[PDB]
DNA sequence: CGGACTGCTTACC
DNA sequence: ACTGGTAAGCAGTCCG
């Protein structure tokens, strides 16, 4: 299997490395045969020498076009011949481009921003993570003596924990008499050991939890301030601290640094993303968090260091088990997208999509359109019509069928050949005119995106067939990841169309996909209500909830199945309606907010404060019970009673504080904020004390007793002390518990005043 | 000024 | 930073 690619500068020339593992051994295949390239379009072909006259001033010597050649390519299908200007070293590519472009002879520059290492893998047609090879992994984690708003590295590392299949051990420089602890002389000695342990083990993968933005950055500052060759790489290299927008990433050249945080953060929805949280969320088992006030008092005292050690070890053990679970599927994405596990795991859907296109575009001899200019991005800042959302028939209904189109937007993109290279073509024999947007789509040649989207779905069925066959549960797991990911990559293409930063941006394409969506869902609802006696209780983009009011469950089901048999043949191309749920009873509140309970008793909840992570657990828990009380059981009184108890408990300060915690994400740079919420207020106060409240940070806080602004009474959850200051029973009554409960109970002719204690 | 409007902000579907 | 459509609350805005 191939791990990743980079290049070293062997005596002026660049040498491409292909880090791999085959025959149970790690190899480094070098390659000096590859040369950088970049496409240019001149107005008059003859004057290629005049353009080649353009040199570029670089920090290291001078640079000029090593060679050139006319390449017969295509651009949005329409053939286009271009000058492919080669270069001696790739670092000269970004120097001589702003000049080579600006030149009045050259029309435009194309494919100038693709990294050399990644470019090689695209052209050679090599696929990271292929073929069954067992990769050894090693998890590691650190415990530091943190104080309030110190400089990052000022505190020394007390412990370093590591974990793998065989064991989990702790390296520290204070006497802790436990079998899994290794006591060194000093902090410098603890690290010097940890570095041996890695080397002696020689693992392919290094697993961390937020290792990119903390653990690796911290160890460097320590190793720097102590004078240590922090050499973790197989080539004996120090870790690279490369930047990635608001955050950084960390490269261990020779090994795969797998940081779980960006994966976990982008895969599971949780209020907090503490390692203690995700372990419970993924595995079910609990995990104790030994805090900094504890860690410090232990170090300073020497008293309870055995407890601080159990934490250090667990942190690693957990970190390893999370890695061993998530790494498999992230490896399948490495193969699918065509770039490294390192890149893939740190990338957005926009990038993973764009990397998929660049690869399939090369194979197809399609010249990749450039990322948008600062001016261009603002030129394409115009929103469009989205999905249809029917205003719900509010109330408590019985016997609901839920119908929805199988993969709507991708089915529309393939069926109507919605591509940027099929949009308003010159003299196609056959054309598809989109309903409201009016944009015509050519039907003579399969479009670039539709074609690939076709192949993806084509393959997803090949993989789901090989699954039913595959006897090995290990293969049946790895096959499932492949097809589950393909489906996500498939439904991502419409969004990539509407994405201003995207290479293959197409406002017309996006607007037309949604436009058809509306045509079809509305025509189903119309047929379902007219041709058949159904009442559509609710709908949203591609699905609907319906019933025959008086009818029984058996009848609803039959007549619903009858409808599919009727409608589906009248629908065009890949568009096909599906029966995907029956519910004994259902409760629709507002657009986006509703709950159902199936024949077997499982309540499904959508939109309501229960599922929202910016609501106190008591409000959510309260709503959840005052919702079960009306659905699972038909006792509207029970809900009245439940609400009346949860109020008095809050009134008599008997509700545990943990349940009163309110989580809100800080989205942008704190200074940029216009208006101040309670969660911004807390962030601005913590910023004065030098807490790292950066974009992506979650503000956990409790509202304290008083009056005026809710934000000026807001303190961090960590810093709540029952003895010192109490909580605001008025807030968690009037602003949380009562509202969420009244949403459900308002339909049963109850007032808010009624439910209070 | 004690109410109703309106804009900012977050997280959901 | 993959989209648009939507609920809902905080904390200011207007106005008689
Ligand atoms: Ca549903
Ligand atoms: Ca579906």
């Amino acid at each position: 299997m191939i791990l990743d690619t980079d290049y070293i500068t062997e005596n002026g020339k660049p040498v491409i490395r292909v880090f791999k593992k085959e025959n149970g051994e790690f190899k480094i295949e070098y390659d000096r045969t590859f040369e950088p390239y970049f496409y240019a379009l001149l107005k008059d072909d003859s004057a290629i020498e005049d353009v080649k006259k353009v040199t570029a001033k670089r920090h290291g010597t001078v640079v000029k076009v090593k060679r050139a050649e006319k390449v017969q390519k295509k651009f949005l299908g329409r053939p286009i011949e271009v000058w492919k200007l080669y270069f001696n070293h790739p670092q000269d590519v970004p120097a001589i481009r702003d000049r080579i472009r600006a030149h009045p002879a050259v029309v435009d520059i194309y494919e100038y921003d693709i990294p050399f290492a990644k470019r090689y893998l695209i052209d050679k047609g090599l696929i990271p993570m292929e073929g069954d090879e067992e990769l050894t992994m090693l998890a590691f984690a650190i415990a530091t003596l943190y104080h309030e708003g110190e400089e990052f590295g000022t505190g020394p590392i007390l412990m370093i924990s590591y974990a793998d299949g065989s064991e989990a051990r702790v390296i520290t420089w204070k006497k802790i008499d436990l079998p899994y602890v290794d006591v060194v002389s000093t902090e410098k000695e603890m690290i010097k050991r940890f570095l041996r342990v890695v080397r002696e083990k020689d693992p392919d993968v290094l697993i961390t939890y937020n290792g990119d933005n903390f653990d690796f950055a911290y160890l460097k500052k320590r190793c720097e301030e102590l004078g240590i060759k922090f050499t973790l790489g197989r080539d004996g290299s120090e870790p690279k601290i490369q930047r990635m927008g608001d955050r950084f990433a960390v490269e261990v050249k020779g090994r795969i640094h797998f940081d779980l945080y960006p994966v976990i953060r982008r895969t599971i929805n949780l209020p907090t993303y503490t390692l203690e949280a995700v372990y419970e969320a993924v595995f079910g088992k609990p995990k104790e968090k030994v805090y900094a006030e504890e860690i410090a008092q232990a170090w300073e005292s020497g008293e309870g260091l055995e407890r601080v050690a159990r934490y250090s070890m667990e942190d690693a053990k957990v970190t390893y088990e999370l890695g061993r679970e998530f790494f498999p599927m992230e490896a399948q994405l490495s193969r699918l997208i065509g770039q490294s596990l390192w890149d893939v795991s740190r990338s957005s859907t926009g990038n993973l999509v764009e990397w998929f296109l660049l690869r399939k575009a090369y194979k197809r001899n399609e010249l990749a359109p450039n990322k948008p200019d600062e001016r261009e991005l603002a030129r394409r800042r115009g929103g469009y019509a989205g999905g249809y959302v029917k205003e719900p028939e509010r109330g408590l209904w019985d016997n609901i069928v839920y119908l929805d189109f199988r993969s709507l937007y991708p089915s529309i993109i393939i069926t109507h050949n919605v591509s940027p290279d099929t949009l308003n073509r010159e003299g196609c024999k056959e054309y598809d005119v989109a309903p409201e947007v009016g944009h015509k789509f050519c039907k003579d040649f399969p479009g670039f995106i539709p074609s690939l989207l076709g192949d993806l779905l084509e393959e997803r069925q090949k993989i789901k067939r090989k699954m039913k066959a595959t006897v090995d549960p290990l293969e049946k797991k790895l096959l499932d990841y492949r097809q589950r990911l393909i489906k996500i990559l498939a439904n991502s293409f419409y969004g990539y169309y509407g994405y201003a930063k995207a290479r293959w941006y197409c406002k017309e394409c996006a607007e037309s996909v949604t436009a058809w969506g509306r045509e079809y869902i509305e025509m189903v609802i119309r047929e379902l209500e007219e041709k058949f006696g159904f009442k559509v209780l609710y709908a949203d983009t591609d699905g609907l909830h319906a019933t025959i009011p008086g009818a029984d469950a058996e009848t609803v089901k039959k007549k619903a199945k009858e409808f599919l048999k009727y409608i589906n043949p009248k629908l065009p191309g890949l568009l096909e309606l599906e029966y995907e749920g029956f519910y004994v009873r259902g409760f629709f509140v507002t657009k986006k907010k509703y709950a159902v309970i199936d024949e077997e008793g499982k309540i499904t909840t959508r939109g309501l404060e229960i599922v929202r992570r910016d609501w106190s657990e008591i409000a959510k828990e309260t709503q959840a019970r005052v919702l079960e009380a009306i659905l699972k059981h038909g006792d509207v009184e029970e809900a009245v009673r439940i609400v009346k108890e949860v109020t008095e408990k809050l009134s008599k300060y008997e509700v545990p504080p943990e349940k009163l915690v309110i989580h809100e994400q800080i989205t942008r740079d704190l200074r940029d904020y216009k208006a101040t919420g309670p969660h911004v207020a807390v962030a601005k106060r913590l910023a004065a004390r030098g807490v790292k409240i950066r974009p992506g940070t979650v503000i956990s806080y409790i509202v304290l007793k008083g009056s005026g602004r809710i934000g000026d009474r807001a303190i961090p959850a960590d810093e709540f002390d029952p003895t010192k200051h109490r909580y605001d029973a008025e807030y968690y009554i009037e602003n949380q518990v009562l509202p969420a409960v009244e949403r459900i109970l308002k339909a049963f002719g109850y007032r808010k005043e009624d439910l209070r204690y």
